[PDB]
């Protein structure tokens, strides 16, 4: 069921079992969190999810970071969806906030990032990728408000212990799918094909 937002343990990054789970640690993004909520677990083992905060003293907390993950393929490229939940999107809002950047490879072998895809109030597109946007290959994102959205940064951003949708117990896949969030939504459920159309970058 839904717990405290600060209750929520944050989920011990594994080691990676295949080439998809070790691909997704390798391409893990850094974040810059210019204001707002600071990234929160959403979900524990046994598919508790969030409270979230009501509309940022209480969503500062540097131990709780966390970030997702799910991959997959569109239209013949490699996609690689990072996630962040806030408790709240407050920029004076609403309970609970969802956003995503999707890196885009030509394929998982060859690796090279050629697109990157930010969600914002549709998807903020870099393509061809700006190369000012990559250390080395890990994306330079930011979160912002001016709601909350995600962008692409100069700024050098601080990393969060992943998670990933493939390394998941089914409790939290189930109540991913299955909770409701408000004004937010999961980006990685069933979704998760129809939201790598709209962050495809033609
Ligand atoms: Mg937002």
């Amino acid at each position: 069921a839904v717990i405290n937002h600060d209750a929520v343990p944050v989920w011990p990054q594994p080691e990676p079992a295949d080439a998809t789970q070790a691909l997704a640690v390798r391409f893990k993004p850094q974040l810059d969190v210019v204001n707002g909520c600071q990234p929160y677990p959403a979900v524990d083992p046994q598919g508790n999810t969030s409270g979230g905060l009501k509309p940022a003293a209480a969503c500062r907390d540097m131990s709780k970071a966390q970030v997702y993950s799910r991959s997959g393929t569109y239209n013949g490229y490699y996609a690689i969806m990072y996630s962040w939940y806030m408790p709240k999107d407050s920029p004076s809002g609403h309970r609970h906030d969802w956003e995503n950047v999707v890196v885009w490879l030509d394929n998982a072998a060859s690796a090279n990032i050629v697109a990157l895809s930010a969600s914002a109030h549709g998807y903020k597109k870099s393509f061809p990728a700006d190369k000012s946007y990559l250390d080395g290959i890990t994306a330079k994102i930011s979160y912002k408000s001016t709601d909350h959205e995600l962008g692409f940064t100069t700024s050098a951003g601080k990393q969060q212990p992943l998670i990933q949708w493939e390394q998941m117990t089914q409790a939290a896949r189930d109540a991913l799918e299955s909770t409701d969030f408000g004004n937010a939504n999961v980006p990685f459920k069933s979704n998760f094909q129809d939201k790598l159309v709209k962050a495809f970058f033609q």
